[PDB]
């Protein structure tokens, strides 16, 4: 539906990055289902994200918390969620 989508958003990345960087990282990390690079017009140069999604939400997640501050070109990246919404099972009983 609306809330479930398992996607992942990724940004702060090096120009030089592609495809392959993305799948093979995000590969270890959980079943890639299709990756898709965002660029601009006016400059055509990529600005340093993409979208990627996978086929478990629990995957993307692993994926997100391992890809969150993981320096790949020296510089730690930027890794978020795309619906930006939280999400998970509740059930405080013994606890």
């Amino acid at each position: 539906g609306s809330s479930g989508s398992s996607g992942l958003y990724v940004g702060s990345l090096h120009f030089n990055i592609t495809e392959d960087m993305l799948r093979g990282i995000f590969e270890p990390f959980g079943k890639i289902d299709n990756i898709v690079l965002m660029k601009d017009s006016d400059t055509g140069r990529s600005k340093g994200y993409g979208f990627i999604t996978f086929s478990d939400s629990e995957c993307a997640r692993r994926a997100l918390e391992q890809l969150n501050g993981f320096e790949l070109a020296g510089r730690p990246m930027r890794v978020g969620h795309v619906t930006e919404r939280l999400d998970g099972g509740s059930g405080p009983s013994s606890g």
